[PDB]
């Protein structure tokens, strides 16, 4: 498949250089696999996700995506438009309130439903989180993370937005999920993209159209942006068949456009996700 005039970044992982504009993929698109988006939330309705989309847990008074953020990820998943993964089923988790934000025993708590959730759920070629979150390093949420990623879901974490050494934050620092640094569209680091030797993998975050609250679309940026390009593309992978929720982040790691990107700390993977879709 081709979409032409697609998002910078859809075009590039799915290219060899940068400066190209078509998003090439094969047409399974991720069906039958589950991405969950612990975020905000998601504004299920929104016709880019054509009904593929839907809240499943929420810590807050309502399900309601209120900010915008988790439907943004939530688009650069699996949006008709917008998303890696046009195919795949998305579920909402809001541990972060309307404001941005939320507690760390709640961010737990939902990495936890996600473990029990995904059996309640129908996800034949696997399942995968995306969680475009973090704040200071904390042995718990990274724990966390360590026992999402061990009952069988390929978790995708942003590395934070701090110019810094990830080591320092978390879920970003957990070594067993997949950590995802931020690039721009001429290949560059993102400039606020965190680094260090916990990365696993670089993806588009800067300047990224998605869907937003209100039936809208807006480009932003972030390594809250990166992550689920790569969570999209394993959902894409898990199924062609070409990996599983365990070795997901590996086989992009090992697939990846390798030494492209600038300004890139020595000691810091120069690794860009990449589909390697030949049609
Ligand atoms: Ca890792």
């Amino acid at each position: 498949a081709a979409q032409t005039n697609a998002p910078w970044g859809l075009a590039r992982i799915s290219s060899t250089s940068p400066g190209t504009s078509t998003y090439y993929y094969d047409e399974s698109a991720g069906q039958g696999s589950c991405v969950y988006v612990i975020d905000t939330g998601i504004e299920a309705s929104h016709p880019e996700f054509e009904g593929r989309a839907q809240m499943v847990k929420t810590y807050y008074y309502s399900s309601r995506d209120g900010n915008g953020h988790g439907t943004h990820c939530a688009g650069t998943v699996g949006s008709r438009t917008y998303g890696v993964a046009k195919k795949t089923q998305l579920f909402g988790v809001k541990v972060l309130d309307d404001n941005g934000s939320g507690q760390y025993s709640t961010i737990i708590a939902g990495m936890d439903f996600v473990a029990s959730d995904k059996n309640n759920r129908n996800c034949p070629k696997g399942v995968v989180a995306s969680l475009s979150l973090g704040g200071g390093y904390s042995s718990s949420v990274n724990s966390a993370a360590a026992r999402l990623q061990s009952s069988g879901v390929m978790v995708a974490v942003a590395a934070g937005n701090n110019n810094a050494d990830a080591r320092n934050y978390s879920p970003a620092s957990e070594p067993s999920v997949c950590t995802v640094g931020a690039s721009d569209r001429y290949d560059r680091r993102s400039s606020f993209s965190n680094y260090g030797s916990v990365l696993d993998i670089f993806g588009p975050g800067t300047d990224i159209l998605s869907t937003w609250i209100g039936g809208s679309t807006r480009s932003i940026s972030g390594t809250s942006m990166a992550t689920p390009h790569v969570a999209g593309l394993a959902a894409y992978l898990m199924t062609l068949g070409k990996t599983t929720a365990a070795s997901a982040c590996r086989y992009i790691a090992d697939t990846a456009n390798k030494g492209d990107l600038s300004n890139i700390p020595f000691g810091t993977v120069n690794l860009l996700a990449y589909n390697n879709y030949q049609a």
